[PDB]
């Protein structure tokens, strides 16, 4: 068995991800068929090439700017980061 | 058995990830078929090439700027980081 | 058995990761089939090449700047780092 | 058995990681099939090449700058680092 | 048995890691199949080559600068480091 308290998870991405998977992907083979000279796939996100395919994938991006001041800025304030606060959330027999 | 308190997890990325997987990927073979001269795949994120495929994947990015001042800045304040605060969250028999 | 208090985990990346996996990937073979002259894969993130594939993956990035002042800055303040604070979170029989 | 207090973990990376794995990867073989002249893989992040594949992976990056002043800076203040503070978090019978 | 107080762990990297693993990787063989003229792998991060693959991985980076002033700086202040503070966190019978 196992007993755990509450759970907080936080994810932040500042940038261009090529692909993102968040959910559940399942691929199961419980049968007893024949796969011969073949290929099969599950592509949840991103890029899969199989069979006798001929393909190409290009992703091109310009620049990325985050919390940026161009010339002649007067006392800019830029704040970022992660803060975790936990109280009274230990374990007790 | 196992007993744990609360849990906080925080993730931050400042930049361009080629691929991100966050969720659950499962691939199971419980059957008893034949795989002969074949290939199969689960691609959750990112890039998979199999079968007799001929493929290519290019990702190209410009620059990245974070908490940046161009010329002639007067007393800019740039703050980042991680702070963890925990109180009264130990274990007790 | 095992008893633990609260848990805080914090991750920060300032830069371009080629691939990131955050979640759960499981690959199981509980069956009793034949795999002959074959290949199979689970690709959670990043790059997998198998079968008889011919492929290529290129990632190209420009520069990276973090907490940066161009010329003629007057008393810039740049702060980063990690701070952990723990109180009254030990163990007690 | 084992009893522990609270736990704080903090990770920071200033730079371009080729691949990052954060979560759980499991690969299990509990069956009794035959793998002959074959290969199989789990790729959680990063790069796996097997089967009869022919592949290549290139990652190219420009420069990296962190807490940087270009020419003619007046009394810049750059601060980074790690600080751990612990109070009253020992063990007691 | 074992009793421990609170635990703080802090990791910082200023530079480009080729690969990073943070989480749990498990590879188990509890079955009783035959692996003949074969290879299999778990790649959590970084680079694995097996099977009859032909592959290459290149990572190329420019320079790295941290807490740097270009020419003509007036009284720059650069601070980094690690500080650990512990009070009243010993053991007691």
């Amino acid at each position: 068995y196992g007993q755990s308290g509450g759970e907080q998870q936080s994810y932040s991405t500042y940038g261009n991800p090529g692909s993102q998977g968040y959910g559940q992907a399942s691929q199961s083979y419980s049968g007893y068929g024949q796969t011969t000279d073949s290929s099969y796939g599950q592509n949840y996100s991103g890029y899969s090439s199989y069979g006798q395919s001929q393909s190409g994938y290009s992703q091109s991006y310009g620049g990325y700017e985050n919390q940026k001041q161009s010339s002649y800025s007067q006392q800019p304030y830029n704040n970022q980061g992660q803060q975790q606060n936990m109280e009274s959330s230990g374990s007790q027999g």
